[PDB]
């Protein structure tokens, strides 16, 4: 019932809580307007876990981002709303198709000069130095304007030629970067050059150049309508003018429009766009701040067609022109921080134009910790993971997914363990990879008591249980037939005469009162209880947004192994559902559903296999034979050939390395599954296989059972004339793709045969799958 606003603090703050009064005035919602340091970064923290404001203010460059990851909500404007504004004003907050934010004003720098100092200002770039050097005999400075960020500093870097990106047939090719062309190259050099010639200061920011440029000390300035305002009472006559030429060529100002997106985490949306389309984008609410500080140009046809008669939002609409209108493509981020690490550095001199430039080639779509190389020593995107140790199971514990169950078997999961060391087990049962239409659902009763840690799973818990029962409802009136007939059928004598089955009626499969039991039908086991794992993590370092996930014994590739099949490694974790995250829509429904209400998963699309890439863990994998192991993997789908790189460890936190397995060869796309829905077919062939022995013991075993191996060194077990290994092995492969949440894509591949053996026959292919994989850039 609030609205809280956040906005960066040198737009005109005061002016936008004012259209908000007016707001308490007619409807009587209070809103705050805030002005936080860095929000554009406070934001996708603070609504990742389902915080933050209400409404976001900020140029367009960082909102497809922050859609990519879900923390924007589309926004629902009228078409009759949407001509009061510019259509390209909403061309750049369109996202994916849809709309994501509100266009507001529409900016780019231009050159301020003194009139009085300079009544004629420069033309060109070149002429600048000259100009210096000659106010500098009466004790001023030419030009001063922030270089610690590089929104200021990249007009000049794109005069001769210098792109950012490139558009290719309404596309922004993250393939073409233009921030190691020759054209950026001579706008930094040239800047680089005034650095150096005493023309100007590395150290100078915002703060400093305002100082200077409001009080006389230099002729110039680069700014913003934003900091028109405070020139206008620093008593200095000034003027807003086209930026200077760089060799010719006009310098090119990355045009930003201020938008107000809406947080997807918001409780009131309705009222968000009730201010901004009302209150706000009117002639009355846009006046009132750019009275505050100026907006420049603005989306609203009609201001805007009175302001573009004061000169300064004339220059500033033909430098935008001038200028290229910034891409809202989520790499965006990496593209500012590496082009602002090159200019501080070259700059600071720490980097060679080129050399600080090169390596903006190399980290513009991609953040170094993106990289396969930084995920593999940082895994968990970098959390911080605390073990629970001794475990406390007590609470209800939930899927996050449709998970699959070797056969295939698409289920869910809902577990409760209670404080008198008993428990209630929900398994829902469905036909599809979507989970979407319950088929059956088993109700498992019973006890469990915890002891203490494994000798056997290092970072696992043993533990006791003791079942009570075991029922079956089933929810479609087909799968009430089939399964009466198959528990007929499996145990002749179970079922009753002229007793078939009927839906929503729990059946007893197990009892401990009785000798009865038909479990085999079902291939039920519940040795998943006796291996047990905890990890939290504290996002924020607050026991609120806290994740709990537990870690419960996996379950055998083999159906009728499962009996006796005694956990060695772990099925997917299942999250808390008092303490999940907040992008988990999948734990809410299942916990608010029971045996007569399974748990309906939201509808997502069968994604495409596109294997072109490198894909690495997100975690410490645990395989049963309690292997622990990362994965890294590289597909070229020009030649379809594979490399894989598998690092083995000791540890359940994979810092003690142990061995490392280097695999390389060729790769044939199959067809869509018809066991698997969800999954495609492959066949893999292994045609070159590496070791390397990471300690001692594996060195000393690899050279009793065999070109001497030692700790460290690379070697091929492919001699001319190791351990008995054949090469080639050809593997028949299972493979999925999926999308998380903030839009990252996850790769699955078959699960390893519980028994350790290989898929080396089509028949052997897995029904399930390990853990994903995440992308990663190289
Ligand atoms: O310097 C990189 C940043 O450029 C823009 O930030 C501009 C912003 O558009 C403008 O409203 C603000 O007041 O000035 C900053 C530059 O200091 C992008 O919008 C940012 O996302 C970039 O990080
Ligand atoms: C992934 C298909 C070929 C796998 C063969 C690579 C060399 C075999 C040694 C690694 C053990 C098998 C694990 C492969 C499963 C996977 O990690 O994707
Ligand atoms: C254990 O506690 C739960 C929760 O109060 C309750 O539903 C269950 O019946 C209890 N069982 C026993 C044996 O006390
Ligand atoms: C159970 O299976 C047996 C053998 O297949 C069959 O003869 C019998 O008819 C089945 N039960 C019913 C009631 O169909
Ligand atoms: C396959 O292509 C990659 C790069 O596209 C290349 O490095 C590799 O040598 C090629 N292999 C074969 C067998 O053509
Ligand atoms: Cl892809």
């Amino acid at each position: 019932g609030k609205l809280v606003i956040w906005i960066n603090g040198d737009k005109g703050y005061n002016g936008l809580a004012e259209v908000g009064k007016k707001f308490e005035k007619d409807t009587g919602i209070k809103v705050t307007v805030e002005h936080p340091d860095k929000l554009e970064e406070k934001f996708p923290q603070v609504a990742a876990t389902g915080d933050g404001p209400d409404i976001i203010f900020w140029a367009h460059d960082r909102f497809g981002g922050y859609a990519q990851s879900g923390l924007l909500a589309e926004i629902t404007p009228a078409a009759a709303f949407q001509d009061k504004l510019y259509p390209f004003t909403w061309d750049a907050v369109r996202y994916n198709g849809k709309l994501i934010a509100y266009p507001i004003a529409v900016e780019a720098l231009s050159l301020i000069y003194n009139k009085d100092l300079l009544p004629n200002p420069p033309k060109t770039w070149e002429e600048i130095p000259a100009l210096d050097k000659e106010l500098k005999a009466k004790g001023k400075s030419a030009l001063m304007f922030n270089l610690q960020e590089p929104y200021f500093t990249w007009p000049l870097i794109a005069a001769d030629g210098g792109y950012a990106f490139k558009y290719a047939a309404g596309k922004y090719d993250i393939k073409d970067v233009g921030v190691d062309n020759a054209g950026a190259k001579a706008g930094l050099t040239f800047l680089v050059d005034l650095i150096k010639n005493k023309h100007m200061n590395a150290d100078t920011d915002y703060s400093i150049a305002e100082h200077a440029f409001n009080h006389g000390e230099t002729a110039m300035t680069i700014n913003g309508p934003w900091a028109w305002s405070n020139i206008d009472t620093s008593a200095v006559n000034y003027g807003v003018t086209v930026l200077p030429t760089f060799k010719g060529q006009p310098s090119k100002p990355f045009v930003g429009v201020l938008s107000a997106g809406i947080n997807a985490a918001s409780p009131n949306k309705e009222l968000a766009k009730e201010f901004l389309e009302n209150y706000l984008l009117t002639d009355e609410g846009l006046e009132a701040v750019n009275k505050d500080k100026p907006l420049g140009a603005v989306a609203l046809k009609s201001y805007e067609e009175e302001l573009v008669k004061d000169p300064r939002v004339a220059a500033t609409m033909e430098n935008a022109q001038k200028g290229e209108i910034m891409p809202n493509i989520p790499q965006m981020s990496a593209f500012w921080y590496a082009v602002r690490t090159a200019v501080i550095n070259a700059a600071s001199g720490r980097q060679t134009v080129d050399a600080a430039l090169a390596a903006a080639q190399t980290n513009a779509a991609a953040f170094k910790e993106s990289q396969c190389h930084h995920m593999l020593k940082h895994l968990h995107n970098g959390a911080r993971i605390t073990v629970q140790m001794p475990p406390t199971i007590e609470g209800h514990w939930v899927s996050t997914g449709c998970e699959v169950r070797s056969g295939p078997e698409f289920m869910t999961r809902s577990y409760r363990f209670y404080n008198n060391n008993t428990f209630k087990a929900y398994q829902f049962y469905y036909g599809s990879n979507r989970c979407t239409n319950p088929t059956y659902t088993l109700i498992i009763r019973g006890k469990i008591r915890l002891r203490q840690a494994s000798w056997i799973i290092r970072g696992g818990t043993e533990a006791d249980y003791q079942l009570h029962g075991v029922q079956v409802i089933c929810h479609t009136e087909a799968v009430a037939e089939q399964l009466s007939r198959l528990v007929n059928r499996t145990c002749p004598g179970f079922l009753a005469p002229g007793g078939p089955w009927v839906q929503d009626v729990a059946y007893d499969l197990w009892q401990e009162e009785s000798n009865h039991e038909c479990t085999k039908a079902v291939n039920f086991a519940m040795h998943e209880l006796q291996l047990i794992r905890v990890e939290k993590q504290y996002p924020h370092h607050s026991l609120d947004h806290l994740v709990e996930e537990l870690f419960l014994g996996d379950i055998h590739t083999d159906a009728t192994q499962r009996v006796f099949y005694r956990p060695s490694s772990y099925q997917p974790p299942l999250q808390n559902a008092k303490n999940h995250n907040h992008a988990c829509i999948a734990c809410r429904i299942i916990f608010r559903s029971d045996e007569h209400h399974p748990p309906i998963l939201p509808p997502k699309a069968d994604l495409t296999i596109g294997l072109h890439g490198e894909w690495v863990s997100q975690r410490c994998e645990v395989r049963p034979e309690v292997l622990f192991l990362t994965r890294h993997f590289i597909f070229h789908d020009n030649n379809n050939t594979w490399e894989g790189h598998y690092y083995h460890y000791s540890d359940p936190v994979c810092k003690h390395p142990t061995f490392t397995i280097y695999a390389r060869g060729r790769y044939s796309r199959g067809v869509l599954s018809s066991k698997v829905m969800g999954g495609t077919e492959f066949v893999f062939k292994v045609n070159h296989m590496k070791v390397t022995p990471m300690d001692a013991a594996t060195a000393s075993l690899l050279n009793v059972f065999s070109g001497s191996w030692q700790v460290g060194i690379q070697q091929d077990v492919t001699h001319t004339n190791a351990l008995g290994i054949k090469l080639p092995h050809t593997e028949y492969e299972i493979f999925k793709m999926e999308q998380d949440t903030r839009g990252r894509y996850l790769l699955f591949n078959g699960q390893r045969p519980s028994d350790g053996s290989s898929p080396d026959r089509p028949e052997k292919r897995a029904t399930s799958y390990q853990m994903p994989l995440v992308q990663c850039a190289s």
